[PDB]
């Protein structure tokens, strides 16, 4: 059964980021808050726990995988950023935003989209998720926590503690969260595009 650890959100007990750090790193698969929804993580080398994930996410055709970054720093390590996605992002970040971009050879082949080579990335604003990052050292692989064809992520820690408890290693209770989920854009070709209206204002981007 998943392990259940309620901790603050506004000031986040360093003991129990660790101790969900370290279940991170042993390759399990676990639950957090971040600004815009609950979601899935899971270290970016453990192919297993990337396939766990994706069953529960119920990863669409096409849809790429998310990597939830500590800043702006560490997103332009793990994609490329040109000037255009650099001064968008520059402005928006973090939080409310998942961000459509290639992703560099720091990128285990396997979490790219087979045909365009891309992949998702988010910094969250929240201090759970912040701390974990912070902890892990490097991004964690991740997808937002949503039912199947719902436009809205999961955002009550008891109600996902009922439904995935059996499925996932860790849930971190973070509090009731909203439920709608980020605003997704593609950056590619220099070209914004709306892939999903959520949290984030689409107007900077078009």
């Amino acid at each position: 059964m998943s392990q259940f650890f309620y901790i603050h959100p506004d000031n986040p007990q360093q003991r129990l980021i660790n101790q969900a750090v370290e279940i991170v790193r042993k390759g399990g698969v676990i639950v957090y808050p971040t600004d815009s929804g609950y979601a899935l993580g899971c270290k970016i080398e453990d192919k297993n726990a990337m396939e766990r994930i994706c069953r529960i996410r119920q990863l669409p055709d096409g849809h790429n995988f998310t990597l939830m970054c500590r800043d702006l720093s560490e997103l332009s390590t793990y994609s490329f950023v040109d000037n255009v996605a650099f001064r968008l992002m520059k402005n928006n970040t973090p939080g409310n935003y998942t961000f459509i971009l290639k992703g560099t050879k720091e990128v285990p082949r396997r979490l790219l989209q087979e045909k365009r080579k891309t992949i998702g990335m988010r910094v969250p604003s929240n201090p759970i998720a912040q701390a974990l990052l912070e902890a892990l050292g490097e991004p964690m692989l991740s997808t937002s926590l949503m039912l199947p064809g719902s436009e809205f992520t999961e955002s009550d820690p008891e109600e996902i503690k009922d439904r995935l408890e059996k499925q996932v290693d860790l849930i971190i209770h973070g509090g009731y969260l909203g439920q709608k989920p980020t605003t997704v854009i593609d950056l590619t070709d220099d070209t914004p595009v709306v892939v999903r209206e959520g949290v984030g204002d689409v107007k900077p981007f078009l």
